[PDB]
């Protein structure tokens, strides 16, 4: 049908469409509207933009460190770079143009614009361009540009590779040598910290014939071409830009030459790319039955999440994806918590090569614990090739001193490395792969429970353990103690362990122990910790405690009344001497986060208690935290606040609700962790599923918004289809090899047997 | 023998002048040349002086919080106030007055101005004025005030009570109530917060014939005297200002007025004030030839040490005494480290008391203690009456963005409770009064050993005990873990309960484990904790590690270059994000600290070492620091070292050398404790004196800008005399004299049987 929001609609319920151009929203545009393949993020812009518009070629594996302090992504030179002029006249997107659209379509990550503007000379030039990045080849980025007038005019095409990129913290690339090929041209360069080589291969044909001639200069090459455009006769130029490094393979030069070599045209090269994006929706789709406004939201969050994925290499989801170099491309907790169920139960084997990345960098988060005085695998805050802390002890500003703050996300935010063994135990659950357990997931828990055993300290006057001086998923607060998700979290890694040592095979159990040494001491050191680590636990209102001491904090609710004591608007909110400090107003979802983890582990009325009392007290001042909310309300029946939560986060990017800078930081970009919440608020939050051992739950609710939804879940190897409708929930176990699996729907036990199982309300 | 410093002079060494008057000087001027008498303080400011000048009265046991933060003392009504007019033109003291001098008279406590000024009418007014707080009658200040014109004139003197009086953080008196006696005013008013009753009466006497009017308002009350003065005939005015609370006596007001009704003279009064310092300084003086500068400055802060000490009740020396209200009149660890020594040494029941007044105030730690979660005793970091904290969370500000900003004196520094336990030992060693360690200290070391086992962490896969998340001595860097003072100081501690428990009889030790609740598994801890915690220790280089990770935060020599960093000139330096956090900077003796505590505890190249490492990396901003470094130096023959921060140390107040305003809060007032560390530089310093059990020691250097110097110390109830000099010490015996007395100087033993033996000496500048 209709409007999502600003100037924003949809036809299909696949397509998101801007009609009014506006300078001011161009960029959340360039975000929003990009294209990508899990190699590269290319930006949303038009072929003439540049480094004053946010253009951006953003590519994975080119990590650098050019200003001494943030390791982030490099942007590459853009070969797409195309501009016009007709009688002499730049063409300049105005906001009064006759005709604006920019269209981009999720059923296969092309992005374009068609748009019409009066020249000078009087002359309608009518510009449509449309891009995609190819998930087939995955090096390439292609774009098809038509210009056309309606009035005979002269004008002129420039085409080529503009080197001078935007980059955030420095310029990655330098040294760049110009070549030329049979189709184009060619840029070499190599980054400044690690001197790894980037090459970026430009191909260009264009359908009219003219005289041309090429230029190189510092800051690019090209070529130009004098048109002599007939009334309504179009004239079209196809591109691909081409990159390699020299992480990606061996001599990058030579290969990006090759792949250019053999491009087949824009049009082969799209419907190859369509037949893949196909396959990918045939995984991840999540249908909403009569909301077309809420179907393409949630298209728009799979999709990104889908361009924001490596699947070409074992390499982190950025916390921005590749939409732009904040965050550091660089995986976080988002990637295992937020991002992985998607792929867990639709796609396992992505989900297993997600696991399989946090044990090829397991070495990083055994340095990271040694450094800092433990043991185990203290794991990055913030990942990327190596495993080794890639977070800055100094984020943040003081924006009233301009000094460094000390924030200890890398450094006390210990809760990412049970989360990790969590995710580990949560795929095993899932699907059954017990080679994974054996052969990875194994080792990963144990060095995590020894990390674990390592920084807590045991107080023997209240003969308990304690895990002293953290900062919980509520970054705002620093310096805790026993903060309830981190305590929790905790506990379920070492019984996690404690499981693996009475459930392994004795050969497996054996390697796996003398591989990372681990003593029957400090088994015995586990299991007492298991006996008695204090666990933040209910008081007599039904509360958790978020950390020790929290209900001494000053009480201000709703939490956003805190923001009437700031002095400047972009001061930092937290730690260490920030407004809500010494108050409850918390960043997001803490204790919340505990329950969306482990649905069950306390009873309905327990989790609504505490629901109805933090949530008033979170700011949502993280794009993590409307989601966690959603997925909770879900299941305490407050459906229509779920909901409403529900579209709090899938409407966070496409109209545009979130801080971009905080603490003198860019924060901005697309939020990756939200797009993988997306589908979870659908399938765990409002369908209620999850595994237990071998129980599947399912509580299928229905918002009032819509008239059903449907969803696939993939369970010990079987693909289950389920389909909630006002009146009924129908399973259907598609698949070869099936198996019988016993549910639990809405609390009731129910052996699914092929096919047949219709229930009610 | 002159010159100190600014304008200021000595002429006999027992006094300090000040030639010209600064109105910009005042808050430094009222409390050098304060009087006092450890009942109250009485600012030294001149007569006519009101709030504008910083007068104050601070009277001991008042406490009140009325602005609901900071707990102090009250100021109180001011029953001298004073003012001339002649011709109808007032006395105001003038930048460019004929003449003036104020004078602190430092062998009895009587402070004085004497002035000239010309006045509009012609006549040159002269007025001579001194006031003494009363040693003998501690409820009383006394002033004569003469006044005397080369020119025949009218005069009005307007003399009474002035209500309207400084008070730092909010006015504490409410209710004031005017009443008279035949002497002159009174008024009683009531605190804030405890309504307890605080009465003041002035006396008033004046030798001319003149009549009078009385006035009362809600700001005070007195009378005016309109006067004929003839050129150079003088007229003296007497008075006496006597105070009284409800938490001295049952009825304050009665007891003020018999007070009243059985006053001397001025004068008499003056002489039984002088016999009591002569008393004084013969416990306390401490002589040194041939430097006159050096030695008024000794005393002037021996005096300010004793007039800051409550010897009438028990109560806390304060951390700026009673000069006036910062640091809330309270005890802090200076009190232990810093004060005791010269009474432990000198008049020892005067140490015996600051210990009991710890034993008294052990309730308000142990609800310290469990109210922060812990067990045992965890004393206060700014204790008062009651022992129950008075340091607030917030104490300074963000002058950057004007909010609090929560330090963790009062929950993190936990140095405090060993400190004091530390004490009670040093007490004992000096003393041999085991009565004290059976009724009192055991209890208090066994609560400090039970807190300091309820704090610790035990690391299983270390195998050992630390202590994480402190402050240090070290102020500026808060959440620090195995701070090197803290964790030698726990060890000490429950080392100390060790021995008592292994050592003590059966009967005293099941007494005191009965009255706490001493279990078996809480000793079984204890000593575990002994063989198993972590204590930081020399390195490669022999350097101790100030606490984990300092070795990592950014080096910078000399230390005060940090200071560039400022953006404001006031801002705390300190956590969460001073300038000197992420650095090497220190406030204050850190790992210098536990040397002062333990001479001893390694050799003199380690202590050497250290020594070279961290002076250069502290910026001496607390006044406690510099007499540390000068006590570590000279116990390691570094003479002339030890004499550079010496000299520092003592100067504090006298030149004004320290900052009065940090963070948004007022830190200024007479230091106390670099006050009482000037006679532990000399004595425990130079003079090497320790004693335990039945040894004393000396080990006397002699700085080269000396030629000598004495001191006197009361060992087992003997008093002995010492006196070093270049080429000999001796020392006398002068008491009712029994033999057993064993000395060693330097190595050499001798028995002190007979009055006097005397040793050559030598030079023991190091080489
Ligand atoms: O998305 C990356 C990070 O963004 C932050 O603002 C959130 O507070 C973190 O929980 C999250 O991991
Ligand atoms: O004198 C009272 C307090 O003053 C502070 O400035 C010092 O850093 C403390 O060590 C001292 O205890
Ligand atoms: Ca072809
Ligand atoms: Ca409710």
């Amino acid at each position: 049908m209709h409007e999502i929001g600003e100037h924003l609609t949809t036809n299909t319920g696949w397509d998101i469409i801007k009609n009014r151009y506006e300078a001011a929203q161009a960029i959340t545009e360039g975000s929003n509207f990009m294209i990508g393949n899990g190699f590269m993020g290319y930006r949303g812009t038009f072929a003439e933009d540049g480094k004053d518009a946010y253009a951006a070629c953003i590519v994975t594996d080119t990590w650098d460190k050019a200003d001494g302090k943030w390791e982030e992504l490099s942007t590459v030179p853009n070969a797409l770079l195309t501009l016009l002029h007709v009688d002499g006249e730049p063409f300049i997107m105005s906001e009064e143009a006759a005709s604006f659209e920019r269209t981009l379509d999720l059923s296969q990550g092309v992005t374009s614009r068609k748009v019409s503007q009066r020249m000078k000379n009087g002359a309608t030039i009518t510009i449509h361009e449309e891009k995609f990045a190819s998930y087939r080849k995955k090096h390439a980025v292609l774009m098809k540009y038509t210009v056309e007038s309606d009035q005979d005019t002269d004008a002129v095409l420039d085409t080529g590779i503009d080197y001078d990129v935007w980059s955030i913290n420095g310029d990655h690339l330098q040294g760049h040598h110009y070549f030329s090929h049979p189709t184009g041209d060619g840029v070499t360069a190599k980054t400044v910290s690690y001197e790894d080589t980037v090459t970026v291969v430009e191909t260009c044909s264009l359908d009219a014939d003219a005289s041309e001639e090429d230029y190189q200069n510092p800051d690019g090459s090209g070529r130009t071409f004098p048109l002599s455009l007939e009334a309504g006769k179009p004239v079209t130029l196809e591109k691909a830009m081409i990159i390699y490094s020299s992480n990606d393979v061996d001599n990058p030069q030579d290969e990006a030459l090759l792949e250019a070599k053999h491009m087949q045209s824009y049009e082969e090269e799209k419907a190859a790319n369509r037949l893949e994006w196909d396959n990918l929706w045939s995984h991840y789709d999540v249908t909403i039955q009569n909301n077309i406004i809420d179907q393409v939201a949630l298209r728009f969050n799979i999709y990104h999440a889908i361009i924001a994925t490596p699947v070409h290499k074992s390499l982190p989801i950025g916390a921005r994806g590749l939409s732009c170099q904040a965050y550091q491309g660089a995986a976080f907790w988002d990637q295992e918590i937020y991002n992985m169920p998607m792929y867990l139960y639709s796609n396992p084997e992505i989900a297993r090569n997600i696991l399989k990345y946090r044990h090829r960098t397991l070495d990083g988060a055994r340095r990271k614990a040694k450094r800092l005085g433990y043991e185990g695998a203290y794991y990055a805050w913030i990942s990327g090739k190596t495993g080794d802390e890639l977070c800055p002890d100094f984020f943040f500003k003081d924006v009233l001193s301009g000094r460094d703050i000390r924030n200890h996300f890398n450094d006390w935010q210990i809760h990412i490395s049970p989360d990790i063994a969590y995710a580990v135990k949560k795929y095993h659950q899932v699907t059954g792969d017990d080679a994974f357990i054996r052969d990875y997931g194994a080792e990963m828990i144990f060095e995590i429970a020894r990390f674990l055993a390592s920084h807590a300290v045991y107080k023997p006057m209240r003969g308990r353990y304690e895990f002293m001086r953290v900062q919980g998923p509520d970054e705002y607060h620093e310096n805790v103690d026993n903060n309830a998700f981190t305590n929790h979290q905790a506990m379920f890694t070492l019984q996690a362990a404690d499981e693996l040592l009475q459930t392994l095979d004795e050969k497996t159990l054996s390697a796996v122990k003398e591989k990372i040494g681990l003593s029957d001491d400090e088994i015995s050191l586990w299991r007492d910790m298991l006996a008695n680590t204090y666990v933040p636990k209910p008081d007599k209102h039904g509360i958790i405690e978020q950390f020790d001491g929290y209900y001494d904090l000053e009480t201000i609710i709703p939490a956003k009344k805190v923001t009437e004591r700031l002095i400047k608007e972009d001061e930092y909110y937290g730690y260490p001497n920030g407004v809500t400090v010494r108050t409850q107003c918390i960043k997001q979802a803490d204790v919340i986060q505990l329950f969306v983890l482990h649905p069950h582990l306390y009873d309905r009325k327990t989790v609504e208690l505490n629901y109805e009392f933090y949530e008033p007290r979170t700011l949502h001042f993280s794009s993590l935290s409307p989601s966690s909310y959603a997925i909770v309300a879900a299941q305490i029946d407050k459906v229509e606040e779920a909901y409403r939560n529900f579209r709090k986060s899938v409407m966070i990017d496409l109209l545009n609700t979130n801080e971009a800078v905080s603490g003198g930081t860019f924060i901005g970009g697309i939020h990756t962790a939200a797009n993988g919440a997306s589908w979870q608020m659908v399938v765990n939050g409002f369908g209620g599923l999850s595994v237990h051992g071998d129980d599947i739950h399912l509580s299928p609710r229905l918002p009032d918004a819509w008239d059903g939804y449907t969803f696939k879940a993939i369970v010990k190897g079987q693909t289950l289809e389920v389909d909630v409708t006002k009146e009924q929930i129908t399973i259907t176990n598609k698949s070869e090899d099936r198996k019988p699996l016993t549910l639990h729907i809405f609390g009731e036990k129910s052996v699914l047997d092929s096919e047949r199982i219709t229930k009610s309300r």
